[PDB]
């Protein structure tokens, strides 16, 4: 695609005024914005068999795991992906012999969840392509555009993360 | 979920320093922006047994469709989402009777989309609350924040559009 059919978008909508059309557009990029990061993101770990939730869920383990493993509840709090995609993702990668269980359903209620030694060997090889991909994506802003970015994102989520 | 964690995560980056965690968190962000606008959306139209992919596919014909159709070509290219959340949209709103073909396969090679006289109903009675829930939702930012997110959003997206 181009951002050539933005101004196409903009006045169609301004057609539909029998008061602006950025909020419809800003929202536009943003959900082409993750579509587009997200093939950019693929290419570290599609070689490797995974999907992102597959990959987010290790790469949470690696980074914010102590060694005893993250109970599945703060596993959920500290990962980046939290939607229908993480339904099969424990499941899935038990299967594959990446994450292990520690004490099942015994003495302690549910059980926690740590990186394999197979595991950590991936991602320990894919994180320098991960923050290859993730530094290059976002080098087209500017370092303090890129944290101007980091905190108008962060406040719109805040804004959002309380129910009504 | 809080952003009150977004500083334990810069810390477990930063001990994998044996040079700073902005594009990784940025990015989280950015997902975790993502999901939440998913869930905010989608209260306009769930009611009304729709997916996203089929809220927007109806909303890119609505504004955007003259009144021959898009040719799904055209059709991707206007719409927001464009995935395999897309792959049995079309055949899903033909099912449903809110969009129909044009020309099947016959004198023109392949069909162009319109919304049907119930698709139309459906999405001007949702619009005005979709509308909404986007004025809503960018709200924490006051305008021309608004605008320099949807500058920074654009130009990382088009930094992205050109291929490998
Ligand atoms: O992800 C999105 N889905 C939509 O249906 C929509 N509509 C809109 O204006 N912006 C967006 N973004
Ligand atoms: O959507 C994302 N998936 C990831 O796996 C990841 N990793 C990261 O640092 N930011 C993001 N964002
Ligand atoms: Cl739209
Ligand atoms: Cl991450």
């Amino acid at each position: 695609d181009t951002a050539a059919l933005l101004e196409r978008i903009r006045s169609d909508w301004a057609r539909l005024n029998h008061p602006s059309a950025g909020p419809m557009l800003t929202l536009l990029l943003l959900e082409r914005l993750h579509a587009a990061l997200g093939r950019e993101i693929e290419r570290t770990y599609a070689a490797s068999g995974l999907n992102a939730a597959g990959w987010d869920l290790l790469l949470t383990l690696y980074r914010s795991a102590p060694p005893e493993g993250l109970r599945p509840t703060e596993l959920s709090a500290l990962a980046a992906i939290s939607g229908p995609s993480t339904s099969n993702r424990i499941v899935r990668l038990l299967e594959k012999g990446l994450i292990e269980r520690r004490e099942d359903e015994r003495d302690r209620r549910s059980a926690s969840i740590r990186l394999t030694p197979q595991g950590r060997a991936l991602v320990t090889h894919l994180l320098p392509a991960h923050l290859a991909t993730t530094q290059r994506v976002l080098a087209p802003l500017s370092a303090q555009e890129q944290r101007t970015l980091e905190e108008l994102a962060g406040r719109m989520l805040a804004g959002l993360e309380q129910g009504v």
